[PDB]
């Protein structure tokens, strides 16, 4: 119902409709079939203003989808630096791990998002974290052919 409209409005970037739906009772943390909340989708699509609106309306900054991804996971994956910064300023768990043991630092390094890597480390990213395959952000950097980025992620 309203929750379904809120998810799509956040995905499509309709920030006026997001506010309208929230003003009319829409659950800010509505989750779709796969566990994505409006904050997940806005982070994935790169809608900074909607991220800020949802957070001002009680959104769960650390909501987990069915795979354990938080909004910070999706922002780091898609390379949205401004959203990464805002999420961290709003208490995002910098070292959250998904069901495979992957943290946001793994995903930023997977695609060579250097600025995002620095921000995560600046906010306490732990480089020793290993996913279930034993791969640290350092190792992931090597496997994905991101060598110069592996100097900052040693150990």
């Amino acid at each position: 119902d309203l929750g379904k409209k809120l998810l799509e409005a956040a995905r499509a970037g309709q920030d006026d409709e997001v506010r309208i739906l929230l003003a009319n009772g829409a659950d800010v943390n509505t989750a779709d079939e796969t566990g994505f909340t409006p904050l997940h989708l806005a982070a994935w699509e790169g809608h900074l203003g909607i991220v800020e609106v949802l957070l001002k309306n009680g959104a769960d900054v650390n909501a987990n989808d069915e795979r354990g991804h938080t909004p910070l996971h999706l922002a780091a994956y898609t390379g949205h630096l401004e959203i990464v910064e805002v999420l961290l300023k709003n208490g995002a768990g910098v070292n959250a791990t998904d069901v495979i043991g992957t943290a946001p630092l793994h995903l930023a390094a997977m695609w060579g998002h250097l600025e995002i890597v620095e921000v995560l480390l600046k906010n306490g990213a732990d480089v020793n974290i290993q996913d279930k395959f034993g791969k640290t952000a350092f190792d992931i950097s090597i496997d994905n052919g991101n060598e110069d980025l592996a100097e900052i992620l040693q150990k």
